[PDB]
């Protein structure tokens, strides 16, 4: 009578109806729900995420130690969702952002909304009256620690000191999320780690993406001074399968290098060869040295173009 493999689609199928698709799924699972996203400016985390991007109208987090890059990926995305004639909102309570910066990532600084909340009670609570007007396609948190309740900005005394900042996170978003469903904008909130930052409780049951940032190494090159390479671990993922990872380069000055995504993600993806050292394609000499590698790729963009395009085919092209 039982007949395993039947007998686990039926319950997959129940718990997804209950709890919604992406509840339980098998991790070597290959999606073809294609999510309207927002390129993560990250090739290979955009493939590491699934869905070659954040997802529209869910609650990210970007958590990690300080420099890892999680703020330049948080940029790179508005960018991309603004390109697309997004409107995108920073909520900064750090007072870290560098709008220059952000230009060169490819931001309309402009046309974005900034607001610096008084608390965070305010903060998250003016990130949710623009949320629900359905104009914006991403709306950025900077550092969830900084979310400090009023009772704690203001001088209050030390009695009646709660885990309010957990309560104060977990309420506003309790609400928040499912305006965002509506509106359909991703929400991503910036946690520096140094619970998550006691709001960071909260977050990890609500975000439907959560991902770990770190600083790995710091792009020499040679023997000085150029970038970082960061490491991502998409930890959670309600959308696709869970816990895979990606590894980009991020130049100083210069956001995430898509050539040095290109010559990552072509070696792996075998198009170009490494023969020990020296870098080819298609058996044109690219260079020794990842970076003499990188400067060929920017200087010859015709390569480059039909490389991204040799793997942006071998990995996700168009659907449906
Ligand atoms: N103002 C800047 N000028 C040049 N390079 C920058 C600047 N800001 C960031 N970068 C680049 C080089 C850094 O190694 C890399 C990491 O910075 P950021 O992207 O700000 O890290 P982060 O997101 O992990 O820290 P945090 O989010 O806690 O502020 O980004």
């Amino acid at each position: 009578a039982p007949d395993r493999e039947k007998a686990l689609e039926l319950a997959m199928a129940q718990i997804d109806k209950n709890f919604g698709k992406g509840s339980v799924m098998r991790l070597g699972e290959e999606v073809r729900q294609p999510i309207s996203v927002i390129p993560t400016g990250s090739i290979s985390l955009d493939v590491a995420l699934g869905i070659g991007g954040l997802p529209r109208g869910r609650v990210i987090e970007i958590y990690g130690p300080e420099s890892s890059g999680k703020t330049t990926v948080a940029l790179h995305a508005v960018a991309n969702a603004q390109a697309a004639g997004g409107i995108a909102a920073f909520i900064d309570a750090e007072h870290a952002l560098d709008p220059e910066y952000a230009k060169k990532l490819g931001v309309d600084t402009d046309s974005l909304l900034v607001s610096q909340p008084d608390t965070g009670e305010q903060a998250l609570e003016i990130a949710d009256m623009l949320v629900r007007s359905g104009a914006l396609d991403i709306i950025v948190i900077d550092s969830v620690a900084a979310l400090v309740p009023r009772a704690e900005i203001e001088g209050e005394m030390g009695d009646s000191h709660v885990g309010l900042q957990a309560r104060l996170m977990s309420q506003a978003l309790r609400k928040m999320t499912g305006a965002l469903n509506n509106s359909g904008t991703t929400a991503i909130f910036i946690n520096a780690l140094r619970e998550t930052t006691t709001g960071g409780k909260a977050l990890k049951f609500y975000a439907s993406v959560r991902l770990d940032v770190r600083r790995i190494e710091t792009l020499k090159d040679g023997t000085d001074a150029v970038g970082n390479r960061t490491r991502v671990k998409v930890v959670k993922n309600k959308v696709s399968p869970p816990f895979k990872q990606a590894e980009f380069d991020i130049l100083y000055g210069q956001g995430i290098s898509r050539e040095g995504s290109l010559i990552d993600m072509g070696v792996e993806h075998g198009f170009i060869r490494k023969s020990g050292s020296w870098f080819t394609y298609e058996g044109e000499q690219l260079g020794q040295g990842k970076e003499n590698a990188r400067k060929f790729l920017l200087e010859n963009t015709d390569v480059a173009n039909e490389i991204e395009k040799k793997i942006k085919e071998k990995l996700g092209i168009g659907a449906v």
